[PDB]
């Protein structure tokens, strides 16, 4: 078995090597919230490639842009946190 | 400000939250992996929305299906978290 990361398109593998770096010395500092971020870049990644986008269609040419509107704010992973433990009650 | 999954298309949403409820019972049981998860289906949802498809066009009829192919492992979790570690060195 292999990571999802490794199953994308090559174009999209450069493309999420400059995302670790840009959103690790942007992003948020915490580990989890950090994962969740990327885990959700990843996701609109492979959605691209199965909708046989280039992933430049998807994040467009300025990549920074693409990671700066999704970090500003944390309230996408606040839902999601509170939504599982409202489950786990479950 | 607003969580992301409430910018989604309706009928999106409507197939998220059929999906948080799915992987609650059949998906990791670890509350930082199953966001992680739920963070991924987010990120294809959006860039689902992006593309103009329709969410069924993105998990295809059998959502239950859809989930189960990126629950067959934690490869993808693993090797995110590896990665944070790696750099938080940075």
């Amino acid at each position: 078995h292999v990571s999802r990361v490794e199953k994308l398109p090559k174009d999209y593998q450069i493309v999420y090597k400059e995302i670790q770096k840009y959103l690790f010395k942007v992003g948020p500092v915490e580990l989890n919230e950090g994962i969740g971020l990327l885990s959700e870049i990843l996701g609109f990644f492979e959605e691209g490639a199965a909708a046989g986008k280039g992933v430049l269609d998807v994040t467009g040419t300025d990549v920074a842009a693409f990671c700066d509107a999704l970090i500003g704010d944390s309230k996408t992973y606040a839902d999601l946190y509170q939504e599982s433990i409202q489950q786990h009650v479950d």
